[PDB]
């Protein structure tokens, strides 16, 4: 399935799209891409829209 991430921090705005075979793979793969980024936080997910936000 196809996955999002939203970046939302301070000094970064943005998102990602990822492959991964469910939500668990996609988690770690969008902490790795955000550890990139420098950016954590409080993480969420929307099952709706397979989408991850992380909010700094
Ligand atoms: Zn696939």
């Amino acid at each position: 399935m196809t996955y999002k991430l939203i970046l939302n921090g301070k000094t970064l705005k943005g998102e990602f799209t990822a492959e991964a075979e469910d939500a668990a793979l996609a988690e770690y793969i969008f902490r790795h891409l955000a550890k990139h980024q420098g950016v954590d936080g409080e993480w969420t997910y929307d099952d709706a829209t397979k989408t991850f936000t992380v909010t700094e």
